[PDB]
């Protein structure tokens, strides 16, 4: 085996999560997230090379890659387990009668993420609040960076006019993508353009309308998101810029 790869009989299955995506143990001690990949639903052997890289992306707001298993079918891929799950059924589970300070941090978690992955010219290419993860601390993680690419829905909602009219991709995107996310957590998981279908969505943004204020934003964290939906790329903050924005509204 080589260093990307996760050798199947050391993986103790313990719980279904959803896929198929289980829980269970390494070498019967320490935590994994097991995702078997469906026969015919992945370019394996491209994914298996990039998966290469993806074993040295290492931070503490990405969710980690440990290995893949590829000697059969299904393969496997191993990642950090999550315990509290996804993102989105977190936000919209009322019980948790959450304080806009723990949006905030959600927001900030995510931010420190995608900056890390921009320092790698890394894009993520379908950030949204279901392609995030929970901790049993409460801490918020970005999964499944990149890992579009090797499947054989668009997500509209989360797409730039360039994208939905050209194709272009590039951190520019990404960027818009965060804050949809963003106005994902505020709205305490609500679908983007909740009233419209993806092809009214992609009319409304191309004639330059947005998202608006959700109630639980402050004018001046609605104005970090609504940066993010510029019209023009280029005039979109990075995420360095986007964390130092998100720092400054925590310290006021
Ligand atoms: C919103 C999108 C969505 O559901 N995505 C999704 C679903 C299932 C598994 C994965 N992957 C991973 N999950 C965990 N932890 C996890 C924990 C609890 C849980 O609760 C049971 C579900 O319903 C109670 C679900 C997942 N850790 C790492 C993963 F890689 C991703």
């Amino acid at each position: 085996y080589g260093s990307w790869e996760i050798d199947p009989k050391d993986l103790t299955f313990l719980k279904e999560l959803g896929g198929v995506v289980k829980y269970g143990k390494w070498r019967g001690q320490y935590d994994v997230a097991i995702k078997m990949i469906k026969e015919g639903s992945m370019s394996e052997d491209e994914f298996i090379e990039e998966a290469k890289v993806m074993m040295n992306l290492s931070h503490e707001k990405l969710v980690q890659l440990y290995g893949v298993c590829t000697k059969q079918r299904p393969i496997f891929i191993i990642t950090e387990y999550m315990a509290n799950g996804c993102l989105l059924n977190y936000l919209r589970e009322m019980r948790h009668r959450f304080q806009t300070q723990q949006l905030l941090e959600m927001c900030k978690d995510v931010c420190e993420a995608m900056e890390y992955l921009e320092s790698k010219q890394f894009l993520h290419r379908d950030l949204a609040a279901r392609n995030c993860l929970v901790n049993d601390q409460g801490v918020v993680k970005v999964s499944d960076f990149g890992l579009s690419r090797y499947v054989l829905k668009f997500p509209v909602r989360w797409s730039p006019p360039e994208v939905l009219m050209y194709s272009k991709f590039s951190s520019k995107s990404d960027i818009w993508a965060f804050g949809v996310l963003m106005w994902e957590i505020y709205s305490l998981g609500k679908m983007p353009y909740e009233r419209f279908t993806n092809s009214e969505t992609a009319e409304h943004i191309a004639q330059g309308l947005r998202l608006y204020r959700p109630h639980l934003a402050s004018e001046k964290v609605y104005t970090i998101m609504y940066s993010c939906w510029h019209e023009k790329a280029d005039e979109r903050p990075t995420f360095k810029i986007l964390l130092s924005n998100i720092l400054d509204v925590m310290d006021e």
